[PDB]
């Protein structure tokens, strides 16, 4: 039940495709920051899930570079999908910005997304 | 310059190509946890850095399944890519494991890798 | 308006006391892990925030050992007060367990919750 | 073994006593960004910890505030006190920074730090 289009709490677009194999593939597009328009993701998921009531990990990153812009960083995004009624990814990211080694100490942000099915 | 053999503090296998389009496919080798043999890695990176002192802001996933064992989880690495003769890759992780949503609040893992390319 | 009885998502009371100087103390409960009833927390915060919409930064630390138990652990959280008609602390957190050097790479959790002043 | 001074990779000073209660207090002048002098810090750590190999798990706040610089934030260290000949203090950090709503998704820098005490 992954694939398909979600938004986030702050109006990303992620739109995904889940492959039979484990593959996470599709486009990501953010509301806020220095991006616009989209941008090439790619990740992995667990596509044999635990029998119990558990979750399905999955991840994915995002180089922010496209025809447009290049901001200098990319995002990954950790967390686990949540089937039922009212479905819903819960995440987990850090977002890294190329800088000098003097400046190492303040390249990564992190945060927390989580995505439905409702725009 | 990314493309290549890498190894972390752990003693883990990092062996990665970097695509002209901005992408990142290889294999990953941990040499702790539930886990065995290779997996499959897929990410991203910034193809067009800036050309000044800056590091080259990449991440990829791993999901931890493959034909011989599953632990379901996800790691995802975010970080930079520093050239020159001692190449490195500093990291800072996610790993993410499904369960209940009675025990989300501890399914996510966070830490640091550096990876040092061989020769 | 920090000084006062918050909850958050999972149900644990956090108890503090915001000094004139930008000090924190209180007691802390989880609803959820090995912990039972009150621990100790002590903190800071910005006594003299930003004029403009911005919240009031903030942080605490509990180590998770009272009179009935020690789970040799501790939490950080770090996040910003925001005021309002329905005030609220958003905080990213951070859990440190004991742990051998050779399970060192595994001995943080990392996590957000959400505090509001309603039980 | 806690008690003393200790030094981190970035330069920065960080003076602490341990109380038999298990609190942590002292000051902490940071090397890098946009602070100068000396910060007060309070935090708690494992009073009773395991007789084992393990660390001792610990964690500390400093709001960067005082009587002659504010940066509005404050950040908290969360880790693990490894004694003996080398007594180091393995950390990782959130830095939160107050900012308005609109900016909230990027107000926490997230990062490590490894601590060497000094004779
Ligand atoms: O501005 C920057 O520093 C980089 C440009 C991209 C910023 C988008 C970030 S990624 C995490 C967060 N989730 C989301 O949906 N948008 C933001
Ligand atoms: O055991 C588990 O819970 C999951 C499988 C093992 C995960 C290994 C982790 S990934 C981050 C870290 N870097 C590395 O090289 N090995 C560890
Ligand atoms: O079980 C453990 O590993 C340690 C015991 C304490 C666990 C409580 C954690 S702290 C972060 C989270 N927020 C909250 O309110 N409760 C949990
Ligand atoms: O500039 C700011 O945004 C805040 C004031 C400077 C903060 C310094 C940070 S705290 C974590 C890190 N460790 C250290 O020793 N110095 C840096």
């Amino acid at each position: 039940g992954i694939t398909g289009t979600w938004y986030n709490q702050l109006g990303s677009t992620f739109i995904v495709t889940a492959g039979a194999d484990g593959a996470l593939t599709g486009t990501y597009e953010s509301a806020v920051g220095n991006a616009e328009s989209r941008y090439v993701l790619t990740g992995r998921y667990d596509s044999a899930p635990a029998t119990d009531g558990s979750g399905t990990a999955l991840g994915w990153t995002v180089a922010w570079k496209n025809n447009y812009r290049n901001a200098h960083s990319a995002t990954t995004w950790s967390g686990q999908y949540v089937g039922g009624a009212e479905a819903r990814i819960n995440t987990q990211w850090l977002l890294t910005s190329g800088t000098t080694e003097a400046n190492a100490w303040k390249s990564t942000l992190v945060g927390h997304d989580t995505f439905t099915k409702v725009k």
